[PDB]
């Protein structure tokens, strides 16, 4: 039922993992732009519908950690 990276109610399975929109396309703006996210404070922020924007560094980080890859979309539309 719910995303595992912010814990909103999830929408499908991208990127090999079950997550809300908002959390596919923050991923999927990530690793088309590189982005250097760093955590202003000690990569301890909530992750929840309300913070999940505060911290990019942070968000990202639970992405990888729920196991989200690039390799999964990739690989899904190939056998599409
Ligand atoms: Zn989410
Ligand atoms: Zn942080």
């Amino acid at each position: 039922k719910l995303c595992l990276v912010c814990s909103d109610e999830a929408s499908g399975c991208h990127y090999g993992v079950l997550t809300c929109g908002s959390c596919k396309v923050f991923f999927k703006r990530a690793v088309e732009g590189q982005h250097n996210y760093l955590c202003a404070g000690r990569n301890d922020c909530i992750i929840d519908k309300i913070r999940r924007k505060n911290c990019p560094a942070c968000r990202y980080r639970k992405c990888l950690q729920a196991g989200m890859n690039l390799e999964a979309r990739k690989t899904k539309k190939k056998i599409k």
